[PDB]
């Protein structure tokens, strides 16, 4: 019974640790291997490894459990020439991107297979979005009937206009069918979460019963609301913390308040509105493109670079602004005379007679320009300010070029490295120090495959998973004593069970 | 009284740890939760942690805890189109910078109102500088009357020129209160710092009676009129180390010198003077938008980096200069001819016919060209020194862009990337290990919320400064043995009284 | 007998380290100075560093060590103006890349003297190689005699032709010869690796008895017709795992699968080809300048980087793609007038008119343009869309060059900047710890030249490895008992003799 | 007597350390404050923190205080508008780089004086290069009288052309003086330096009587003619190992041979000739600028990065100079149309006709151009290869500034940093481990100013130094047990009575 029997490590009353054995039942084991579960699994490891809070690392863990019961459960109710080269470019990326009771129980089994192909139907979502945009590159525009009128180039196939008008089609139809499969799969996942939060912030804080709320915390004072609904405890398991009649109105404007302000949700609601846009010009869906961006690791890091040192770069842009500002006033006062950007003396382009275009002028142009402000200017030959100029150009190049754009270009640059090596070092930290009791890997390396050893069995996160599925499953009177004990102090919401220091092999290296 | 008592850990004569509890009082606690005092703590950390200075930890802490008692004191005495993007960049940026008798107590009540609002009063120039650089931006020239003549654009509005006027009015108003707030404020922190120096160097070490006060050292040979004073002491607490008779010309003028050699004085006087000749010139205003880069601690960091290798940046700058110039010396001596600018070949326009042409032309447009002094010049067609200019060109370029501009814009970055760090490193010891005896992290680790219970209590800084409180407002003969021992080894200005390398959890680990 | 004297460690029964002398004869230790087996030697070394794998470290020596054996055994069967500027820089660069029965004997003679020097056959084709492409530096076109005729400038030598043509004759010739020796020297090593690993598989996995071969393995695929050979192994050593009648068809075949499936091999099979078009048309010869990079170590590294990371760079790139995209759909629908790059308003040149184009022309221009979009199109100097352009060339040149062009480039810096590190980090733990048992670098500083003492004879991987020449050469009956221990542990392919965790110094320090 | 006591500690028969008393004179401690001698000291621990030889540490440590000794006796033998803008530029650059028998005995007193103030001279030499050079920049050139003429423009003073001759006067003569100065002062100690190498290398490796010089050692080859020198040691102080008749001819050469091999005694020479060729052209005076980054310390570093990765430098300029031919074929070969560089049809200026020139013509504008080939070629509009050159010079632009220049770029910024910090790692080393047995800074950090205590007295360099020299002085008579058994075994040439692991306070810590 080797894939049967599962081992875990916890310390009991005697204040050493023990190893105990558990019958672990297949169905458990095989919801386990899921893609989803695995994929929400990965991400639990590196959020709780980036945050670094091991005090708080074993709440984390099993709320990290509770999780999972509950994506199980779910699952167990969804349960049954020039166009050459463009298709060339277009065909390698997306490869990599690639890389009355009986109508009710036909609605719900139709949800059911909505649901149980979710990240498929966002696959296809992405697929429609990437060949509408390459069909959208053979637009052209002209005076012409086929004021502006677009239209489409006559191509070879010439099936192009209704091949876009049912790609249009069946995107804004994915789209609905995926903001359903979402509502269905993964909406009471955050319902329960949620809930489960105000239950043990209501039981062992006095949030609303023993203080008040506070202030500046929008779920705190939202959350006013569930706890007079008749079923405040819907999505979480403590219990005990005419559809028209059945259904709670406080509870529905409660839980639709939860959906709408996900971040998921609301990500995918925009999509389905840009979907929606589509159709009044097909310009629109363009917008749908970014799903590349946040569907690949390496695409959303980069995304995240940006907002990573946000308040630094806010700090630097108006740092910028200002110098410019000041760049602006000194031309305004001393330099007006060199703005002129036109080559025709009939006419000239004054760009610094106003204060206001000279400043846009130069945030528009010494910016970009890579060489200063001077550039663009007409050059100081035979003025009587020759020597102030040159200082001005030489001074406003330095400042902005090779400081101000430079520190920006670096803080982004840093916000990427240092998240590429955040992402590095949890995986170096997880191949490296077990997540259980994190002993030291020369200890269990001078064992020949000590680790593989001591996180497949003797200390596997799954094992103690399939451990919480067996007690809760398991009758309190069933319970043998070392689990009814950590039944018990589960209750007791207190996680000083687990291994922490040391684990059988280090309290008896002697003996083994 | 788990608020009114504090636990301090000493070694004494037994030269073991021993903790003592002793009364705090309200008073006490309340006047460290003043923001000013808790500014000043995070400053005195963060510049003794990137110091390193541990040898001189004790002395530091010993004066930092004297510049507290003399900050409360203080408190107690004073204690009672393109315009709408325009507007939205201004909006934006602001955001962010935000985020007989009877006549005597009249006055020092309205100097004490004064210095209780001077950060507000900070914060209202800003504001007031930032709308009248706001409002600057409207500024037009023209030659028409509303020689060059400057008028104000016609706006919607119409009422531009008076706000612009009564801003500038206020900001001088509130210059002027800026700097006697901080006269009356935060000077005589500075002055009680430079009298407490004086008195400890005199007593001490004999920098006057039994040495010479030295060479190059102004605050030294300046501080030589204090001695003399009828009041040598005035702002120190050791004062044994008719307006017109009582007041001591002597000390008035040392007084004066010491504040007029701050160097926050002397910010605030070229703020004032700045908003007097804005008077006569509105564009003046433009220089105090720099307050937005003293203010943001990322900017000041910026600022900073620019000096922090100001000696190897100035080398560099040489360095280059020098490579310039020889280039310079190769082109007049050899290639004379390609440094014709004019378009027109009747009036050629020869930048190299001089030297200092060739050199200014040189030092202006190759540094900032990107590409090379060979851009600018004519390209060496059919020239009998083809492979020479060729040559002359790809080392220029080479040279300067790719090693001497390179050079300076890594230094600048390296800097700023360095002092970033080091806020960041002097953080991570704060959070790592404790400023009072600086034992491991992973010690207390092992007992859950060990290093918090550790900081909270056991060495507390604030317990610490708080029983110095008591020390000194306790009479000698209430004292106990422990208090007066501390008290008179603490007159003996030696501390070894601290924890060091212990705590009372290491001393009696198998006890505890 | 102080090099004919060979000491090495092992673990034996005891369960402690002991040392053994065993006689190395002067052959052995002859064999191990050539030049091949040393780069071989330091590659090995290199890669097990790199890859980091101590568990499996014992067979990867093992493996070696039986890949050094066949080496030296297949050595024993081999065993016997303008143009003065191109001269000057054509010299300095090759400089530093500088540094019946009686005809079947004659036959293998002839094949082992191409084999005996084929480094130096590969120096003298890239020499060839080299010459050629100087020579064609010279060529010129022209339509007159000397449609377009490619003909050579008259030099004042006048050999240029034939001197080309018979360069020519010999690259083909010496890229034959080095394909030939290629072919006589290093396929049979990867012949006999292939054959080993196949050996071990099916004897210690039952890769194809007791299981079957898997998906997506070709190597594992194709090996399936070896199995039937009346000759399944050939090249390696365990033999029980009329020339038309003699060679067995299927071997054949299989070892062609072998050889084509080669890298090197394809590689020097392209250089042949390339070679064999350079016929056709001089210019293909300058395909071979690629064997500088490739022969260069920090050539090689710096080809490498760009593969280093060619997942997140593709993920860059189709960002960008997506990124310009969008701000050619923006141009498109908003910004087409600006487009224009005609001069001549006769015939404007709209370069935005269709969207493929306005594609094409963003993401040739304003990817290399160095300061967005905005250079190329026209200023939009009193258009209605004034704010809306300077915003949307201001957004295009931050988010291209500043990021998307910034990630690329730092991409590739920080991968060639790693591959570096890990060169040098390989070359100081080699240089640090020891290979054998990797003890502490500091233990043997202790005593004066105590790790050269560890690594010249104590720990010596030559040793172990005239050792294993010494035990496959010595009989069975005239083993020693720790020589037939170690043999028949050997043939057990379990590796714990080794001296692991301590070696001779360490059981033994208070003795020695 | 503290300052005429001097404390050391060595490890003698007794197998512990042992620290010992020695009279130390005011003679040899008075000759350790010059600069000359510290700033040996702190180049010679950089070299040596640098290399990292701990090997061969005692023996780099015996050379330099032989040296010390060396240059101490020396010393005994010694012992008695646009104007205004370029002034201004020049003041501030100046000012950081700022920061018979008779005849026989007047010669020689001559010479000492000259040698006495050696660095005075050279400063002196750099000021009037720099007044020179500054001249030079008033230079002009015109075809009238004051062929090219080249004349000096009409200054205020007027006094410009004799200041310039004197001041070329003066600097030959100072150049003059500090080659002599040289000559008489520093060449000597390197004579010295190579003779004790020549002596040691002969008595304990048997370089010439006991095996051959050798191969590619041009010092050792040379050195074979004073081992028949009359008086092989001349500056060596083991002398056992009439003017014209008393001068050895063959010791002669050999020490010019010494002298002309120097680095130091080359750029010496350098200037001299440098200074004499300035005679017949001024310009000529601008090589004299590079003392400049000689002699700042960061100016130097900066250099030295150019030539600390000069292989990898070569490798990447031959890289890119294959990139830069195979694109160069391509274009020839294809795009040939492309390159008409003339505005005027009439004339076209074909750049890529012949080989060479579309060579050349790349080399120098695509890689300075920052944009790629495709800037300065026409743009491809309406051709039939439109994607073909787009690829050609997207390609392009990205393997030549993205890769090839930004790898060039990145490790000379690379080595600079490298060598900075190596520098600065020396610095905290040396601030943190001691020189002579290298303990753990905590542990003396334990006890407060521990680490002082022990290098300022315990293990102070200069005690050792003093103590040698107190050896050397005294005689072997008089010496002490510890002093004769130092003073053998120092002649025994072992360094082994170092304190080496421990010292005082570690052996007796709880006696102490």
């Amino acid at each position: 019974f080797r894939p049967y029997l599962g081992r875990i490590e916890i310390m009991g009353a005697s204040r050493r640790i023990e190893r105990i054995y558990f019958e672990i039942s297949e169905t458990n084991r095989a919801q386990w291997e899921m893609p989803q579960v695995k994929e929400s699994k990965r991400q639990f490891i590196f959020d709780v490894v980036n945050e670094g809070g091991e005090a708080e690392k074993m709440e984390l863990f099993v709320s990290f459990c509770e999780d999972t019961i509950f994506e199980m459960q779910i699952a167990a109710q969804i349960s049954e020439t020039a166009r050459e080269a463009a298709t060339a470019l277009a065909a390698l990326l997306w490869a990599v991107v690639a890389r009355w009771g009986e109508l009710e129980v036909q609605r719900v089994k139709f949800l059911n297979y909505l649901s149980r192909n979710f990240y498929t139907l966002r696959f296809l979502a992405l697929f429609l979005a990437f060949a509408i945009n390459f069909i959208l590159l053979f637009y052209k525009v002209s005076d012409s009937p086929p004021n502006m009128v677009y239209y489409f180039l006559e191509e070879s196939t010439g099936y192009m206009e209704p091949a876009l008008w049912c790609l249009s089609l069946l995107h804004t139809l994915v789209a609905f069918l995926c903001i359903i499969g979402y509502n269905c799969l993964k909406v009471p996942l955050v319902i329960f979460k949620r809930e489960k939060e105000l239950a043990r912030k209501l039981e062992f804080d006095g949030l609303y019963i023993t203080e008040q709320p506070g202030d500046d915390d929008v779920k705190g004072q939202w959350d006013r609301l569930v706890l007079n609904t008749p079923s405040f405890p819907s999505n979480y398991w403590d219990k005990f913390v005419t559809w028209l009649m059945s259904i709670d109105v406080k509870y529905q404007i409660w839980k639709f308040g939860v959906i709408f302000t996900d971040n998921s949700f609301l990500y995918l609601g925009w999509y389905m509105v840009m979907s929606l846009l589509g159709h009044y010009n097909n310009f629109f869906f363009a917008a749908h493109l970014l799903d590349i961006a946040m569907g690949v690791k390496t695409l959303r890091t980069i995304l995240s670079s940006v907002t990573h040192n946000g308040k630094q770069l806010v700090m630097t842009v108006g740092l910028l602004a200002v110098v410019v500002y000041l760049y602006t006033v000194v031309a305004f006062n001393f330099f007006r005379k060199f703005y002129n950007k036109s080559e025709d003396e009939d006419e000239p382009d004054m760009k610094c007679d106003d204060m206001m275009t000279c400043y846009l002028f130069h945030m528009y142009v010494g910016v970009r320009a890579g060489g200063g402000i001077g550039d663009e200017i007409e050059d100081p030959a035979g003025d009587e300010y020759e020597l102030y100029r040159v200082v001005f150009d030489i001074t406003f190049f330095f400042f902005v070029i090779v400081i101000l754009l430079a520190i920006i270009q670096g803080l982004i640059i840093d916000a990427f490295g240092e998240l590429r090596d955040q992402q590095e070092q949890v995986k170096e930290d997880m191949e490296t120090k077990c997540f259980i009791c994190g002993i030291g890997s020369d200890y269990f390396d001078t064992t020949p495959h000590g680790f593989e050893t001591h996180t497949l069995e003797e200390h596997n996160l799954a094992n103690y998973m399939f451990f919480l599925m067996y007690l809760i499953n398991k009758d309190e009177t069933e319970h043998t004593g070392q689990e009814s004990y950590v039944w018990k102090m589960y209750q007791e919401r207190c996680w000083d069970f687990f291994p922490a220091g040391d684990c059988f092999r280090k309290q008896y290296e002697d003996q083994l």
